[PDB]
């Protein structure tokens, strides 16, 4: 089923630091965003995939610190171990989130409904992860 994140959604790049997920497919650009190797190892990837879901119902999942991510439970993130998981179980079961090149939370303190609203997702054809400011490494 089609996971996405919302257009309100913010990537984590070296253009600016932030750079809203919707500019990336409404306006089609490859800006370099952090991802991984398959030797777990942080690196960038120019964007080279973009696509719209349309209109989904979205969840909004909190962290200790009191930031928020805003996506839906239907694509895969992936842990520390380099296991493949919905945000969901990562919140549930309680799981360690990835490191990257930003401080952040590994475990997710809170979940909860939003509202429908437009929703978008962006890869590439290597290692298909994305880092997110104020948000996890994003997977599909």
């Amino acid at each position: 089923s089609g996971g996405a994140l919302s257009y309100d959604t913010e990537i984590l790049t070296t253009e600016y630091g932030l750079l809203p997920i919707g500019d990336i497919v409404e306006s089609e650009t490859e800006c370099t965003v952090y991802s991984v190797d398959s030797d777990g190892s942080t690196y960038t990837q120019g964007v080279a995939e973009w696509h719209d879901r349309g209109e989904q119902e979205v969840f909004e999942y909190c962290l200790e610190d009191g930031s928020t991510i805003r996506a839906t439970k239907d694509h895969k993130f992936m842990t520390t171990d380099g296991e493949m998981l919905p945000i969901d179980e990562i919140f549930e079961s309680e799981l360690d989130l990835m490191r990257v090149d930003s401080s952040g939370d590994t475990k997710i303190a809170t979940r909860e409904y939003t509202g429908s609203e437009d929703v978008y997702d962006i890869g590439v054809e290597s290692d298909h992860n994305f880092a997110l400011s104020d948000g996890f490494i994003a997977s599909n």
